């Protein structure tokens, strides 16, 4: 699925994110939309054999499994294709415990060069939420 900005904008804000540890949602949108232009169907290949996923392109060298990222771990426990799906839940939930593992939201690298420092909150702008 292709969200609307306003559309995953309420998504988010539904699924606890909005000041998740005190990251605002504009955070979250403008994460997506470099990370993914807001496709659930996003897959991204990285230069050590792991691959992206979803919206927020979670990583399966850490935290989903899909059976081809030798040494790799799981610790969303989850297998990556769910990350896929239009239901945004199962990639909320994982980003919430990534964004608790000591270095914030810098954990996605598009947001720390794209994102962080910039007026984020244009990104929910005119939303009803
Ligand atoms: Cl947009
Ligand atoms: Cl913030
Ligand atoms: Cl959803
Ligand atoms: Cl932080
Ligand atoms: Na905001
Ligand atoms: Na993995």
């Amino acid at each position: 699925k292709v969200f609307g900005r306003c559309e995953l904008a309420a998504a988010m804000k539904r699924h606890g994110l909005d000041n998740y540890r005190g990251y605002s949602l504009g955070n979250w949108v403008c994460a997506a939309k470099f990370e993914s232009n807001f496709n659930t169907q996003a897959t991204n290949r990285n230069t050590d054999g792991s691959t992206d996923y979803g919206i927020l392109q979670i990583n399966s060298r850490w935290w989903c499994n899909d059976g081809r990222t030798p040494g790799s771990r799981n610790l969303c426990n989850i297998p990556c294709s769910a990350l896929l799906s239009s239901d945004i839940t199962a990639s909320v939930n994982c980003a919430k415990k990534i964004v608790s593992d000591g270095n914030g939201m810098n954990a996605w690298v598009a947001w720390r060069n794209r994102c962080k420092g910039t007026d984020v909150q244009a990104w929910i702008r005119g939303c009803r939420l």
